[PDB]
DNA sequence: AGAGGTCAAGGCTAGA
DNA sequence: TCTAGCCTTGACCTCT
């Protein structure tokens, strides 16, 4: 029963890297293959939980790579 | 094909087969709870350039041909499988 | 397993 | 106001 390192959703294994939930492995897949380039629209510190994650692409990518998910996979 | 309106349908939507209009007109009125009202014989036609002069029988089509009041989630989370 | 693919949920915002 | 075309998302799915 382990945690998505992004936002502490249930984790399903690891995908790119890293433990983590089918919608951030979703959302990286997406980021990188088409080479997606977010702002955060507030601090750069927005919160990450399954509520809230989709409320800035900008700090969960930055959350993906920081806690180690690999881009050159794709 | 749309069930309620005949224009091309994008695929199910609520249960049924629809198109993007009716997809979102549902939602809409689900989620804001809206109660509408006919002006007329509670029997006006649904179709592309029509669906929009009687939202009263539009939704009492969509429910008719089977959208489903609990396909609106209320945790309000997107995508995944039901 | 862990990649990539599926496709109906909800989100965004032009255009009427 | 409201509409709907298009985008973003994620629990399952097939594939390597
Ligand atoms: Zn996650
Ligand atoms: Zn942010
Ligand atoms: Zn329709
Ligand atoms: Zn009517």
């Amino acid at each position: 029963q382990r945690t998505c390192l992004i936002c502490g959703d249930r984790a399903t294994g690891l995908h790119y890297g890293i433990i983590s939930c089918e919608g951030c492995k979703g959302f990286f897949k997406r980021s990188i293959s088409n080479k997606r380039v977010y702002r955060c629209s507030r601090d750069k510190n927005c919160v990450m939980s399954r509520k809230q994650r989709n409320r800035c692409q900008y700090c969960r990518l930055l959350k993906c790579l920081q806690m180690g998910m690999n881009r050159k996979a794709i």
